[PDB]
């Protein structure tokens, strides 16, 4: 028995209440099943984990150097190419985060830089989005190339702008056209234009990787992910089965920027917004900051386990902000069943994470901003199983530990040194997002006033 069935996230909400948690659609020329609520998402991605970890093919990635051992991680098919890069990135992130604690130090320094760029606005109103973008990009640059960029660096601005444009290309009529029917990529006028900006983004990274190649000291342990990768590539010369090759290096690095920039930055943008709309919550986080850390010392990760309210608030920013509502598509390898219905092999799965984060049977007030969603009456932090902003299963976000570190360190450092407020004489910003692959706060401005 197949599932029933006839911007986007609201239409899927209505379709849920019509046909239920597991329903069918036939978009482009593609069979889709949408999954709603914890139980269907969990059943598909965990219980049937082994047969839902594949990605729908994407013909136009042909343009970006994709091949059987050059698929990067994000859109790579389930198989050894995916699995080798997934293990590499996971363990590289673990290693860089242990011993010397390099990632934590890079994030701590970027938070200091980010506070200074906030101070220099001197209590005049401003949109914080651009600065959040830069801070979070520098964390990726640190992870992947072992450097940061000055916030006024022109190359950095260029890399950022190209990245923003190349996210737009991910959601295009054009893009879906050649993707859905790929034989029109023989026409050079079409092919050259779909991923114009992504190619330029990739060209700018190539330039950075070339520089990094020159300064790499292979006589020392790798100090960042690209070095670790380059070391593996050397061991793999003469092995055509390896995914450690120059064509894949640039896709892996570009996947890490693509997946880890706008998500983390947009989440922080939600957090500041929710802090000026809910100044009472802001002050109570500032209370816990002062009482656990002080107004002087830089926040460290070891603080987080003693700050259940700030942890609650950050979790609630993620749940309410709901920045990846329809997740990232999967594809079924074998046939499976979910909530009774049968799902044939080759079906594109859409995981409706928003329906998990906003399930009315799980959360007390799913459409309000409410830190007590993660607090018990004693004030202990609790994390409900429906907290899945990173999805679940084999393909669940590999950057989650770095994002948790970034959200806590950037968010607490900022509220440690500033008070945020709607600027006098402007409308209360809306708390409704704008969907465009990611859900972002409506554009808003704020005042950052130092606290000492
Ligand atoms: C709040 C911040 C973030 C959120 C909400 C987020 C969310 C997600 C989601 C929903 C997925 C889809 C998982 C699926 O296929 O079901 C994903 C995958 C992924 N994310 Fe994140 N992400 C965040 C930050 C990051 C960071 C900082 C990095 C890199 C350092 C990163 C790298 C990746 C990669 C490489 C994948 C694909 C994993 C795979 O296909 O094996 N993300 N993320
Ligand atoms: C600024 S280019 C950009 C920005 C944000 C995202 C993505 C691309 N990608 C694909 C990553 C791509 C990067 C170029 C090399 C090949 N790989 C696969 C993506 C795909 C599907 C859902 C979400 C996302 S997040
Ligand atoms: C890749 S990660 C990701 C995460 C959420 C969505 C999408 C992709 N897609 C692809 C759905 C796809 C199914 C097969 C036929 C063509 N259609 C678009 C999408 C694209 C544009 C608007 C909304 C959405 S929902
Ligand atoms: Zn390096
Ligand atoms: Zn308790
Ligand atoms: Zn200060």
């Amino acid at each position: 028995k197949l599932p029933p069935g006839p911007n986007t996230p609201y239409c899927f909400d209505q379709l849920r209440r019509r046909f239920g948690d597991v329903f069918s659609l036939q978009l482009a020329w593609t069979p889709v099943v949408v999954l709603n609520g914890l139980a269907a998402v969990r059943e598909a991605l965990v219980t049937h984990g082994e047969d839902t970890a594949d990605r729908p093919p994407v013909p136009i990635t042909q343009i970006l150097g994709f091949g059987p051992r050059s698929q990067g991680v994000f859109l790579a098919r389930y198989g050894p190419a995916w699995r080798e890069q997934r293990r590499f990135s996971v363990s590289t992130l673990r290693n860089l985060g242990l011993g010397k604690k390099s990632l934590e130090q890079w994030v701590t320094e970027e938070a200091a830089c980010l506070c200074a760029a906030f101070a220099n606005h001197s209590g005049r109103p401003f949109r914080p989005n651009g600065l959040l973008d830069k801070a979070v990009s520098n964390v990726i640059a640190s992870l992947t190339c072992g450097r940061r960029f000055e916030y006024d660096d022109p190359r950095f601005l260029r890399l950022l702008d190209l990245a923003q444009e190349g996210l737009k290309e991910e959601s295009g009529f054009l893009r879906e056209v050649l993707n859905a029917v790929p034989v029109l990529l023989h026409i050079p006028a079409l092919a050259g234009k779909v991923l114009r900006f992504q190619k330029a983004f990739l060209t700018q990274l190539d330039e950075l990787l070339t520089e990094h190649r020159m300064t790499w000291d292979p006589a020392q342990p790798p100090r960042d992910l690209t070095e670790a990768f380059l070391a593996e590539m050397e061991k793999a010369k003469g092995n055509p089965e390896s995914s450690f090759n120059d064509e894949n290096l640039r896709i892996v690095v570009a996947d890490l920027f693509s997946a880890g920039m706008e998500t983390t930055s947009t989440t922080l943008a939600w957090g500041l917004l929710l802090m000026i709309l809910h100044p009472d919550v802001q002050r109570r986080v500032q209370q816990e900051i002062d009482d656990v850390i002080g107004q002087v010392r830089r926040p460290e990760m070891g603080d987080q386990a003693h700050m259940p309210y700030t942890t609650a608030v950050i979790h609630e920013v993620q749940r309410f902000g709901d920045i990846v509502p329809l997740g990232v598509t999967h594809m079924t390898s074998r046939d499976i069943e979910v909530q009774g219905f049968r799902i044939p092999k080759g079906t594109t799965l859409i995981t409706n994470l928003s329906s998990v984060l906003k399930d009315e049977a799980v959360w007390e007030k799913p459409f309000r901003f409410h830190p007590e969603h993660f607090l018990d009456a004693q004030g202990h932090f609790v994390k409900p199983e429906a907290f899945l902003p990173f999805s679940a299963g084999r393909r669940a976000c590999l950057g989650e530990p770095l994002a948790r570190m970034e959200l806590f360190l950037f968010f607490t450092s900022l509220l440690q040194h500033f008070s945020f407020s709607v600027p006098t004489g402007q409308p209360r910003p809306s708390h409704h997002g704008v969907f465009a692959f990611l859900v972002s706060p409506s554009p808003y401005e704020l005042c950052a006033v130092p606290r000492h």
